């Protein structure tokens, strides 16, 4: 049993609510939140800049100190810091973004992530201002992450239509 609320089940381990992320991990404060990273860790806008802003840019300071040390992240890769108010851990996820011509194939890559933690709170990667399809990320999603997730989609529209539509 957890704290996660009014979640839709869509298969054994994934769920899914219309919410707001940020709201949701200071209401939960899981122990891991997925943030939808850019490979410098640049957090300006979309979810990243949405979490980075609820931190009041401590988020951003403990990010630009990892770059400065590790240099960046790949398309499709991942570091673990810091969730300051939000979690205990952030997990931040790059996914490809089609809006800079990067391969959809790098998609799946980026959701193994998930699968070395039991449970996240999370958004649908390389959605929304990183351009892909949101319902074949979804469908990546199931078909690749095996721990127990929970995804937010903010948009109340596509909400219902990724609900309406999965197989
Ligand atoms: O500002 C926020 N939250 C917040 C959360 C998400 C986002 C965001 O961009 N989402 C993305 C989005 C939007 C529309 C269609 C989409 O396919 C996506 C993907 C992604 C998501 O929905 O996962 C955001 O810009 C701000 N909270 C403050 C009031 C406390």
């Amino acid at each position: 049993v957890n704290s996660f609320s009014g979640y839709l089940k869509l298969t054994d381990n994934v769920y899914i609510k219309n919410a707001d992320i940020v709201e949701e991990a200071k209401k939960v404060k899981p122990t891991v939140v997925v943030n939808a990273a850019n490979v410098y860790l640049k957090h300006g806008g979309g979810v990243a800049g949405a979490l980075n802003k609820a931190t009041n840019n401590a988020m951003q300071v403990e990010s630009d100190d990892y770059i400065a040390t590790n240099g960046p992240l790949k398309v499709g890769g991942s570091c673990v810091l810091s969730g300051h108010n939000l979690a205990k851990h952030c997990l931040h996820v790059v996914g490809p973004n089609v809006n800079k011509g990067e391969d959809i194939q790098l998609l799946k890559s980026a959701y193994e992530n998930f699968n070395q933690h039991e449970v996240l709170l999370a958004p649908l990667l390389s959605a929304g201002i990183f351009g892909a399809d949101p319902i074949h990320s979804l469908r990546v999603c199931v078909d690749t992450v095996r721990t127990n997730v929970y995804l937010a989609v903010f948009d109340k529209n596509l909400y219902d239509k990724l609900v309406s539509s999965f197989l």
